[PDB]
């Protein structure tokens, strides 16, 4: 029985505004509805891993995996088995893979985020989940992040803190967060960003809904625009939005939009907007491809419609060689040559490298690169061909280019990183040297960017 090299993964999102969800919630499973849906023909055809967040959950978790499961072994007739499930408050994250994978999961991870202080903390934050799928690392957020239109800077605030602050994957990856421990990481969730226009607007914005023109909605949607200005979400991707705003609907019907401001909305108006979200970020060169993005029609409980997400994901198999692991594979080497950093840090600081991977039996420590100063005012850290030879454990090419390699550079006197970035080592060529290139980022801000050439000897 073949170990896969893709999987399907659906992603889903739904805000329940606390009411039970109707008896008939299998459209969502099954991408039907507005948007990028999926095609009739593979109804039957189970995903892979199916990853549920909900927000304004109402149930326990007894109750939602009875209907979760159900709904699934309707659709494919597959009793699917569970992963993980997390809650936080009524923010709740349920991961259900095929019977087939379960000895293929492994390294199961949970963890949440309470965001604000005082006032603010109490209902907000996120959820998440991490595993490893064979050779593999996926990661999962489910976040319920600030409402409210003039809100935003509170949202980007709160994703900071979310991506900070969530423990899930490997903690030997120590200068890494969320957003460059996974080969693949899907966050998602009631993002709760708006569409910017004024209030006296709103039945002009439900005429263009009407009409299914959605373009001079979306130039005003928040996280399109924060994401543009790189305030936000700093290196994930978006399919293109075209279902109608998710957000906020009369219940019982989806003929409405409920926007006028109300003492259950403590006198807010809520424009209909694209509050619920999939966004994913996966290392470079790995096969990730969106599949489906969409809402349904026809679940009507809640003033939220569930939105869906679908997408092949590479993944790779748990390699052995008769070396390593266990050992080095002294066939394979790679070498980083005539690198350089450049930071946006005014510190004065000596620097060095950490070299983290999965193809290396421990991470690697450079020796402190040389300090000069750029052009435009910047800091440039010069590490010639000073780096350490790195060793990985497997030498074959069938293995080592499908790797990668996390690079932090940290501070000498604190011993703190002032920036992580990924580098593939899926090459165009072995034994030659190549660019490589990758920005760096701390809390998921820029910070700078590392670039140089390669040259990676395999067995091959
Ligand atoms: C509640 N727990 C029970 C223990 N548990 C597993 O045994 C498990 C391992 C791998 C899988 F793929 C899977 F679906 C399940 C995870 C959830
Ligand atoms: C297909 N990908 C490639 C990478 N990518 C961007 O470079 C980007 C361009 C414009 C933006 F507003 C933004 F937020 C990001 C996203 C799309």
């Amino acid at each position: 029985q073949p170990e896969p090299d893709m999987i399907t993964i659906f992603i889903g999102t739904w805000n329940m505004g606390n009411a039970p969800p109707p008896k008939k919630i299998t459209s969502w499973f099954l991408s039907k509805g507005q948007g990028k849906t999926r095609d009739d023909s593979a109804d039957y055809i189970p995903h892979d891993i199916y990853v549920i967040g909900t927000q304004e959950d109402p149930l326990s978790e007894k109750e939602w995996l009875e209907i979760l499961k159900h709904s699934l072994q309707e659709i494919t007739s597959v009793t699917f088995k569970t992963v993980a499930i997390h809650t936080l408050w009524n923010i709740r994250i349920v991961v259900l893979a095929k019977p087939e994978h379960e000895n293929r999961i492994s390294h199961i991870c949970t963890d949440n985020v309470k965001t604000g202080i005082a006032n603010t903390l109490g209902n907000k934050g996120a959820v998440g989940v991490s595993f490893m799928f064979n050779g593999t690392s996926l990661g999962f957020v489910n976040s319920h992040l600030t409402s409210g239109s003039e809100k935003k800077l509170r949202r980007n605030q709160n994703y900071m803190n979310i991506l900070r602050f969530l423990a899930l994957g490997d903690k030997k990856l120590s200068p890494f967060n969320i957003t460059h421990r996974f080969t693949h990481l899907f966050w998602f969730g009631d993002l709760n960003y708006r569409v910017d226009l004024p209030t006296w607007e709103a039945e002009t914005i439900i005429q263009k809904i009407k009409q299914q023109q959605y373009a001079d909605l979306l130039s005003h949607d928040q996280l399109l625009t924060e994401r543009r200005e790189q305030k936000v979400f700093l290196h994930f991707e978006e399919e293109e939005i075209t279902f109608a705003p998710t957000y906020r609907f009369e219940r019982l019907t989806r003929d409405k939009y409920a926007y006028t401001k109300q003492k259950a909305t403590g006198m807010k108006y809520n424009l209909p907007s694209w509050c619920d979200r999939v966004l994913w970020k996966s290392y470079p060169l790995v096969h990730v491809v969106c599949q489906s993005y969409g809402s349904t029609s026809d679940i009507m409980t809640s003033d939220h419609s569930p939105v869906f997400a679908t997408f092949e994901a590479g993944v790779t198999s748990q390699f052995v060689s008769k070396n390593g692991p266990g050992t080095v594979d002294s066939q394979g080497q790679i070498e980083f040559l005539r690198c350089y950093a450049t930071l946006k840090t005014k510190s004065q600081t000596k620097f060095y490298l950490e070299f983290h991977s999965s193809c290396l039996e421990s991470f690697v420590k450079s020796q402190e690169g040389e300090n000069e100063e750029g052009s435009e005012g910047e800091l440039v850290v010069k590490f010639g061909e000073t780096l350490p030879k790195l060793k990985p454990i497997i030498s074959d090419p069938e293995y080592l280019l499908d790797q990668h390699i996390l690079i932090s550079i940290k501070s000498s006197d604190s011993d703190e990183s002032y920036g992580e970035g990924c580098i593939a080592l899926r090459l165009e060529a072995t034994e030659t040297q190549l660019p490589i290139y990758t920005p760096l980022t701390h809390h998921g801000e820029l910070t700078g960017h590392f670039q140089g050439e390669i040259k990676l000897q395999t067995s091959q």
